[PDB]
């Protein structure tokens, strides 16, 4: 009965299946893929790489990913549609703004930002008619004044449409608490909200505090680790020094504390990556050759071997996303 918008059109919520809720086809910038496709080798190479990756994830049991690339992550919805078709993996596109908005966005009011997010949800992205099924926002510490607007506009667009809101945080600085306060001041239900990059900290007081309030807790950087790369400053800074097993243990920690229905798991992976150092993609592909299959291939069995019941693992990877993505 319930429907979610994908880049290939509407699908029944029940067909979303095993869903990775924070992923990217390509992490880039507005206009960039159009202006400088050679940065990625070519558009064709980038698409082929993405299709091979999503097919690998599909073979591992992934049926849907949520591509949380916003306008300013250089989201290219035609690219998403082409790769979703070729790999036969659903992709839900995002609206919202991440932490690289250009001046034409930064100068906008909360009202004007709301109109923009609503356009992408209700009318379509660009001239494509492809509708966004989630709203992505971001802080990196205390919200800037503009980021406050963005979080408010995201709350208002969500209330209007029922589409959920997902966040980038600096987890170590406990951004979720301020994001939560702002969302609740707009009257948004915490069940419509996922506080992302929450596996970047082992602070369970912070994480259980959010979960107790009804937030979804996004443990979405599973394969990120610079262990063994500590001499590569840019890898260290982005990936951290905690192992994937350390990250995965948080899933179990939250389940053991009664919060199984409040967890979303993902990789934050990508197949192209121009908003960071050059050749960062090669470093990542060495760290995690399995790409977006890493969760089903490594994380889920690790949890199973620690005694997490299959029904609980299914609730986390299928029922939680379905509940989150269903417009409510
Ligand atoms: C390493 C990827 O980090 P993000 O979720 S902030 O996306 C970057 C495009
Ligand atoms: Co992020
Ligand atoms: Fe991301």
């Amino acid at each position: 009965g319930d429907l979610i918008n994908t880049v290939r059109g509407p699908i029944p919520v029940s067909e979303a299946g095993f869903t990775l809720t924070h992923e990217h086809i390509c992490g880039s910038s507005a206009g960039f893929l159009r202006a400088w496709p050679e940065f990625f080798g070519s558009r064709k190479a980038l698409a082929e790489k993405a299709v091979r990756g999503l097919r690998h994830a599909r073979a591992a049991g992934v049926q849907t990913i949520v591509d949380v690339s916003t306008f300013d992550i250089g989201r290219d919805v035609r690219l998403l549609a082409e790769v979703s078709r070729a790999a036969d993996v659903h992709i839900v596109a995002a609206t919202g703004l991440w932490f690289d908005p250009p001046l034409s966005m930064r100068m906008r009011s909360v009202e004007e930002l709301t109109q923009f997010f609503l356009r992408e949800i209700q009318h379509g992205i660009e001239d494509t008619g492809i509708r966004a099924g989630i709203i992505k926002v971001a802080t990196t510490g205390k919200a800037t004044p503009f980021q406050e607007l963005v979080l408010r506009a995201a709350a208002r667009a969500s209330l209007a449409t029922g589409v959920p809101v997902t966040t980038h945080t600096s987890a170590s600085q406990r951004d979720g608490e301020q994001q939560a306060a702002i969302f609740e001041s707009e009257g948004l239900s915490p069940s419509r909200v996922c506080i992302g990059h929450s596996d970047d900290t082992d602070d369970l007081s912070y994480l259980t505090g959010l979960a107790a309030r009804g937030y979804l807790v996004g443990l979405d950087r599973m394969p990120y680790s610079a262990i063994g790369l500590e001499g590569n400053a840019s890898a260290l800074a982005l990936f951290g020094t905690r192992s994937w097993q350390t990250r995965a243990l948080l899933i179990k920690a939250l389940i053991d504390r009664g919060y199984k229905d409040r967890i979303l798991v993902s990789h934050d992976w990508l197949f192209g990556f121009s908003s960071y150092v050059t050749n960062i993609m090669d470093v990542m592909d060495r760290i995690n050759p399995d790409g977006m299959a890493f969760v089903p291939l490594r994380v889920i069995p690790f949890l199973r071997e620690k005694g997490v019941p299959p029904e609980t693992l299914a609730g986390v990877t299928v029922a939680n996303p379905a509940r989150f993505l269903s417009p409510t």
